[PDB]
């Protein structure tokens, strides 16, 4: 607006050298029960350009005028200081507006003190407080979760991932508690020479960081702590009480490998001298990659051996991976604005597995990323609502359009499109072009194109073939959304490309460059063996590579490395049907789950006939490995959730009844009569799985065999014989078989759960019950508080749905009891999002849309909130499900029947 | 409009004298695919009032034009016929109506023959068509079904009971099968001039009677005969097979003895040579009393001794007593209007149980009754929505109306009625008078009044001392709906009457003449010793016959033989209790059954503590009686249908589960570790009783008996070891405790199931699934009319509605296709009511009053017909469900869970 504080963006006027930030923290209420800190600030700035006004960033700050203005200006080096005008703080653009009588010279350094005072409110943001009950004591720690801006709030600051600069942060702390920071600290905590209760702790001086990285913790957290024989100092930080048990050892026991894997394929010596990883008790982001002082959830970084699933093992283990990586990734190279947040998260999500596999190379946890991410944001980036991977830096301004940016897509689909990066790139090459691109650019901001080049520089070196430049092999898929189906005609060999849309009638309104045409890296294998590549530079190819004689299979996209479904011509789906009988170990795992997954979603875009996927999931039958079993159970959940309360169902359960069984007894000898857990991860899941889905199906030996668990838990409770990995399963199996005593025990044990994942699982086992009467009761406590905690509410109600009884009990509790549960909890304590998308999932019937219908028109007046844009869309989900019901229901009955 | 065709009601100018109907039953598909059936008919009425205009009953008929015109006006006598001006077709009132350009000569006899076709379809009306199949040949037999407003639908006629006529059928029938109609054939069947293969066979003239009274039914049917005292020939016609293998073997051994003991008892001969009582396969009522030619659903006629269970046997003489009673009251003597219904249903239901009772010495059915008919119609009757057992005409007109009072209160209310009349009238009186009744108006129509004059003549020849005249006591028991309830305070003993009302803030709309009061007749019993009656014919008063001193207990209507409730004070009530306690014996059975009823509904009513009803059924642990046990059942199924859904259903299953325990017990050594039956009928359904109710509440044996019982039939499917009378609860509770593979067994068994009765035990049974895609695809087979006729449609429907889980499910699709059921589905109009009271006997929520006005709002254009009185009373009952629950679920709940432990 003609003012450069009216403007989102910092003027590049003066860009800042050095940080002193000197912070406070008052963890006791003052007068109005107010948690603030006090804090002092000092930033050397130098004039990049003359000019008459310094704009720095600055939000929620009281600040306090030491002379005539809230900051001081002195110049350094016999800089001469320009009077300052005025201060003005602008609210829109977080901007403390200095006006100064007179130019600040170029090439001079000016230092601008400022002491302010600021809230240490729960916000989750900047500096903030976080509460946690330890015993029956309120123990509250102050964080920081300076993501996107935030770091201004803390303190005055030139909040933008360009401005790098060294920090020196000083923390004025309890002398009970102790302060953490990005660095070590300088020297011993000594008494604050006024006021001794409270101590004084400097820490060095950071290597020049971007803000946003900057964290200072001050806590009574303890720690275990191991010296990597590289230098690096690992310290798990967490509640004194869980450090004292070994919940924090397995993080300390895999950070020393991942840390050295990083450091291996980065090519690069870990920039800071040590790493903190600290368990914070709420935390609600997931994570944060503050350089050195890594902050995770509790639940995220502690793994207790008695009571976490090894599914919550490799949580730690993945999501250690992926901050360790952001390490060197992201905070030694930071991206230049936003717009790349992309290249960042895309790159960490992918080396995360990386990491992760180097730490257990016994779990294959590379594989699983397909259907952790490639699959799931496919799912997403398959409709016209997909946005392109890169944006222009411009359209990002405002701070809730950095916020957005961090979709999904950013994470999965950039992993992806890197996995396949390295693919057609050979990792050894890949490699090297991230070694030169991290040292060209230690310690400064880049471009994504930064990479690319460095990537074409190395291709040169390493003289591999790429069709095209790496930039143009890149923009195809960073600069237009969605991802291409290749069709495979092998009777004349030919391929072809398309832009792959779940929704057949759906207009790409977003006008792609390119014309929706992507330079695709085609892998293929034939009778087993891997042919050569090629490269689909056009819509249609022809190549005797994809050719096939009478008896021969060719699978595109080997272990689904690259961004793209494949569609093959009948007879090649039958002789890859054929193989899958006879042997599936000549088709890889991996492409095993990609033949179910793929064909499911072709059938949706009414590409293939039903009938293809579900013969796709016969072979199930001999099947012994997770990934193939999950993509089939994952996708025929959809037909579960349409058929459920239909005819359908019967012959469903049937079949996947004779396709289980085999797995079943397969596990029940491998565990010795379900003793002993199966070692491999990957084998832990499928064994859940098989119980799940054989109890669920109704093998009779399951059920016989969770409720003998379950029985032997209440004949001795507070021994709970259930290992940790099947407890979830054999609780809701047990309750769903057993009766009122059942349900009476686990309520019980619920009332008297100690442990939040132990409740949690007891409270969605208590929703599996068979009985109206009870889940009605179950329904009643639920909105009472007392029995059920607020925040647990939704999700309870959620499980209830799941109960196939359950959706009605719910839909009419939803129908009727909407304005109570809008108006009493108005907050964002209640998903309403959520709770109207569970309760409306299974609706495909026009008695249901016109019932929903119904609901949306009665309760107009009380706006949905968070359930608007979810209402409207479960409205179109449903009208989509009525169409796929009439025009499947048939063909689908009739599979299940003569295939059961 | 005052266009009499656009009026309901026949106009009175024109008086039917006799008819000649010759219908043709085509018992094959058209090109158009429609069973169609062509008549001819010619009607003699006689012109009471000179009129222009003749207006008669025509229903789905297309007549042939003859001479320009629908039907052809000729005179009898000589009379001159005039001109017809126009035949206009009204198909609201369904009036052919034939203006004419003269007026007809008044007192002139004319005769108008008219052709007509009309579809044969499966509606159960008119001339309807039954498709049974034999070994693999689909049979049609078509059969006749005019109750109410269907003889029009046959054949253009006065169809209005008043008008009466003589009728002369002739059935034009493929030779091969045989012509039945309501007289004896008149001569050989002849073979049709056009055709040989078809013949042409009259039947004698029938004698005086209103056109509902009909029955032309052509089938291959084969039959048992035996020629009774009174010399009326009783014949058992049935499908060849049902005869052949001596199912009507049971219904010759009764309808015989039954037909004679009415005659006789009345001293009223039979005025037909022979009585032919024939069972159709499809068939919408239980049973129809056409004169001569009685039609009965098969279930109510044929019974196979070695898979019938003695329920079964119950209904074969029971409804036989009930048809036979009506052909001296409804065939012989029928109601002016259908206002009174009661007079024919009322007493039919009544003498059905005299009739059962000669026929089955050994069954003391008469005890039943007081459970079977008086408390039942007691809980409607209570509804502020109810009708006086004799409707003001007025208000009946439209046929749908007319459908609507075949309920409890035509039925029940009327047998309770002369159950009391007959108890201090005494039955020599009672019968006496009731004979003098049938002799005066025979081949006549009558009122209620015309009743009360020959009962008062009998009062008066044997000297009964009454308070006032029997019109003016009965009067108070017809004119007026409702029943009173006695407050007796036994501390003076005093005694009052009020409207029993089940929601005390009910408000009533329909005034009365006699101010809602009755000259209640009263008998009492101290310490179970029978004292002097009194006759309440003040709003209150007070007597030493009711006053009690120290520990004396009085109780009020002993045998419930009066129509009304006994409210005792909170120190008799506590006597009682004491009395159940030490020795339930010194009550009477049917008292013992009577206290836990009344108190139950009397705390419904909001009138007695929850507690003291609940309490009063802690002596069930100990009785070993059916009567108590059924009416503990009957009366804590409220509480289920009101609680099944919510905490309290827990609790309640665990104390009935301790009060049912001892009673399976006892009846498991009793029959000999469930081998052996009770040799008394009554025990025999309290062993029923006992084995369902343990196994619903959950006691462990029955559910392991049960499952074991179907597991040995599943293994033998020709040998069913259940023994007929539990199979109704082994198959539901097994079905129930089972999955699949259950339900799949009983499916096929039910579709190659023969007897009626075990293919409706059969289909009831696999209602009791609990996996809901189970009973979302029952109920869309129900509504499949080749898996399930349309006559048992909505009888499952109604059953997977009793369901938990069915509720729901059943709610939404009679919300989804209310349209669909009532158009193409025409229920008779016996049942839309029934699915109506069925789908929302559990609302107790006001969300669930709301989507029910919904409903109602949004299919007023669709319209309710019979189900309208049954939707108005659901809401009626549905606001009281919300204030009973709420004042009342947590004492419920707390009082069942301390008796549970
Ligand atoms: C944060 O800490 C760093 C040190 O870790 C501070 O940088 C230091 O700045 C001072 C001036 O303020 C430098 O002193 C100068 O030393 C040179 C000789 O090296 C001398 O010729 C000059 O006259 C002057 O005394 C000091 O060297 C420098 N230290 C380093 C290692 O660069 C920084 O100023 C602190 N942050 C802020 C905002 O003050
Ligand atoms: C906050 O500052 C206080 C004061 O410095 C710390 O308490 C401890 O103070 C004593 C000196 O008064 C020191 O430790 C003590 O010294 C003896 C030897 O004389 C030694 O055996 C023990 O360590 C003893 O406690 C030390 O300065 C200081 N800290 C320690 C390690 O004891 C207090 O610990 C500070 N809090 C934090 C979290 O840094
Ligand atoms: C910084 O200044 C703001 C604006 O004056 C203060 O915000 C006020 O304080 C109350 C809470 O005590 C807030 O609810 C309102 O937004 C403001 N109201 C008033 C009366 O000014 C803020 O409290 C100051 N900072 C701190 C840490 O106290
Ligand atoms: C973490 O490391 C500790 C050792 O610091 C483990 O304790 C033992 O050490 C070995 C090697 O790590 C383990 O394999 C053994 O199971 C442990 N006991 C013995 C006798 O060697 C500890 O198990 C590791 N994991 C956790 C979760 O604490
Ligand atoms: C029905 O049958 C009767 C008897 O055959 C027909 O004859 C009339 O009815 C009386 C009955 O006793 C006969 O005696 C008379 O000869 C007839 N009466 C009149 C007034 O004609 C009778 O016509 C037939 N019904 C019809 C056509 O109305
Ligand atoms: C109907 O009557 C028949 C014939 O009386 C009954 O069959 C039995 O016939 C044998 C012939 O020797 C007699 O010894 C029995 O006394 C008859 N039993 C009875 C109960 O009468 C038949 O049981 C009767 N009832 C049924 C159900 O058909
Ligand atoms: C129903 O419950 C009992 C009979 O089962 C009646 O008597 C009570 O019994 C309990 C348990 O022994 C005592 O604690 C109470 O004091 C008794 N009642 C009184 C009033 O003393 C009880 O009165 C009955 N409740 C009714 C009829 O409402
Ligand atoms: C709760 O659990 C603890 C640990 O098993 C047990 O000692 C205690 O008795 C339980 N309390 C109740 C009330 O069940
Ligand atoms: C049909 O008529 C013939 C005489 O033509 C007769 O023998 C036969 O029994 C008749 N059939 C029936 C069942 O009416
Ligand atoms: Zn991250």
């Amino acid at each position: 607006q003609s003012k450069a504080w009216n403007r989102y963006r910092l003027p590049n006027t003066l860009k800042p050298d050095s940080y002193r930030v000197t912070l406070r923290p008052y963890l006791t209420p003052n007068d109005r029960g107010l948690y603030v800190f006090k804090g002092s600030s000092t930033v050397r700035f130098t004039c990049k350009e003359a000019t008459d006004v310094i704009i720095i960033h600055s939000k929620k700050l009281n600040y306090t005028l030491s002379q005539g203005h809230r900051v001081v200006l002195r110049g350094v080096g016999g800089s001469q200081p320009p009077d300052i005008d005025k201060t003005e703080l602008v609210e829109p653009t977080e901007y403390l507006v200095v006006h100064l009588k007179g130019s600040l010279v170029k090439d001079s350094q000016y230092e601008m003190d400022s002491e302010f005072e600021g809230e240490l409110a729960d916000d989750l943001a900047g500096f903030y407080r976080s509460e946690y009950m330890e015993g029956n004591v309120r123990k509250v720690v102050a964080t920081t979760q300076m993501q996107a801006a935030d770091a201004r709030k803390s303190f005055p600051c030139f909040d933008e991932p360009a401005m790098k600069a060294e920090f020196n942060i000083t923390l004025i702390h309890p002398k009970d508690l102790t302060a953490l920071s990005n660095m070590l600290p300088k020297g011993p905590s000594t008494p604050l020479p006024e006021d001794p209760n409270w101590n004084v702790t400097e820490f060095h001086t950071t290597p020049k960081m971007s803000t946003y990285l900057l964290a200072f913790i001050v806590s009574e957290f303890d720690y275990v702590e191991k010296q990597a024989s590289n230098g690096v100092l690992i310290r798990i930080w967490a509640r004194p009480s869980a450090i004292a048990a070994g919940h924090g050892d397995y993080a300390l026991n895999v950070t020393g490998p991942i840390l050295n894997f990083f450091a291996g394929h980065y090519d690069t010596p870990y920039p800071l001298p040590k790493s903190d990883q600290i368990g914070l008790p709420d935390f609600n982001a997931g994570a944060m990659e503050n350089w050195g002082l890594v902050t995770y959830r509790e639940n995220s970084l502690l793994f207790d051996p008695l009571s976490s699933s090894s599914s919550n093992k490799e949580r730690v283990v993945t999501v250690i991976a992926h901050e360790l990586a952001h390490q060197w990734f992201g905070n030694l190279v930071t991206i230049e604005w936003w717009n790349d947040l992309w290249l960042n998260e895309g790159f960490a999500s992918y080396v995360e597995y990386l990491g992760a596999d180097y730490a257990e190379p016994t779990w294959n946890l590379k594989d699983l990323m397909v259907l952790n991410d490639v699959y799931r944001v496919m799912a997403v980036d398959a409709l016209a609502s997909s946005h392109p991977l890169s944006t222009p830096a411009s359209e990002i301004n405002t701070p809730a359009q950095i916020s957005e940016l961090f979709d999904a897509i950013s994470y999965s689909k950039g992993a992806s499109v890197l996995r396949m990066l390295s693919s057609f790139l050979s990792e050894d090459v890949f490699k090297q072009g991230l070694a030169s691109y991290l040292h060209t650019f230690a310690y400064q901001n880049t471009i994504y194109l930064n990479l690319w080049d460095h990537l074409q520089e190395a291709v040169n070196n390493r003289s591999i073939q790429l069709p095209t430049t790496v930039r143009d092999i890149m923009n195809r898929w960073t600069l237009q959304m969605g991802f291409p189906v290749i069709t495979v005609d092998t009777s004349t060999g030919t391929l072809s490309q398309e832009h792959f849309l779940l929704d057949p009638d759906s207009n790409v309104t977003r006008p792609s460059e390119f014309n929706y045409v992507w330079i695709v890296p085609i892998t293929s294998i034939r009778d087993g063996r891997q042919q050569q590549d090629y490269w689909l530079i056009d819509v249609r190819a022809q190549n005797d590579l994809f050719s096939t004689s009478g008896n021969e299979w060719v699978l595109l996209n080997l272990n689904v490395t690259g961004y793209y479904r494949v569609n093959y011509d009948e007879e090649n789906w039958r002789k890859i049907q054929t193989q899958l009988q006879r042997d599936h170990s000549a088709i890889p795992v991996i492409n095993r789950a990609q033949i179910i997954n793929d064909a499911f979603n072709l059938a949706s875009a009414h590409k293939v006939p039903v009938t293809l996927a579900l013969n796709n999931t016969l072979f199930l039958i001999e099947e012994r490995q997770y990934m193939p079993w999950e993509a089939a159970l994952s996708s025929l959940s959809y037909f579960k959730l349409m058929f459920d309360r239909s005819e359908v169902y019967g012959p469903m359960k049937n079949y996947l009844k004779k396709q289980v069984t085999p797995l079943f007894i397969h596990f029940r000898n491998n565990t010795n009569n379900w003793r002993e857990i199966p070692e491999n991860l990957m084998d832990q899941y499928s064994e859940v799985n098989a119980i799940s889905t054989a109890c669920s199906n109704g093998v009779p030996e399951c059920e016989e065999m969770v409720s003998g668990l379950f029985k032997q838990w209440m004949e001795n409770p507070n021994n709970n014989p259930i290992h940790p990995n099947l407890r979830s399963t054999v609780y809701c199996n047990a309750i769903a078989q057993g009766g009122e005593e059942e349900w009476d025990f686990a309520w019980e044990q619920f009332r008297n759960a100690t442990l939040v994942n132990e409740a949690d699982k007891l409270r969605a086992a208590l929703a599996c019950s068979k009985e109206l009467w009870i889940l009605n009761r179950y329904l009643s406590y639920t909105l009472n508080p007392d029995l059920i905690r607020k925040q647990d509410a939704t999700s309870t109600i959620i499980s209830i749905t799941n109960n196939v009884i359950g959706q009605g009990l719910v839909w009419d509790f939803v129908q009727s009891n909407w304005k109570k549960l809008f108006n009493d909890y108005g907050g964002g304590s209640f998903s309403f999002s959520n709770l109207i998308q569970a309760v409306t999932r299974r609706f495909s019937t026009e008695y249901e849309l016109q019932q929903l219908e119904q609901f949306k028109k009665d309760n107009e007046e009380t706006g949905f909130g968070s359930g608007t844009r979810a209402l409207e869309q479960a409205l179109e989900k449903t009208k989509a499900n009525i169409k796929w019901v009439k025009e499947n229901k048939e063909v689908v009955l009739q599979w299940f029947t003569e295939n059961s």
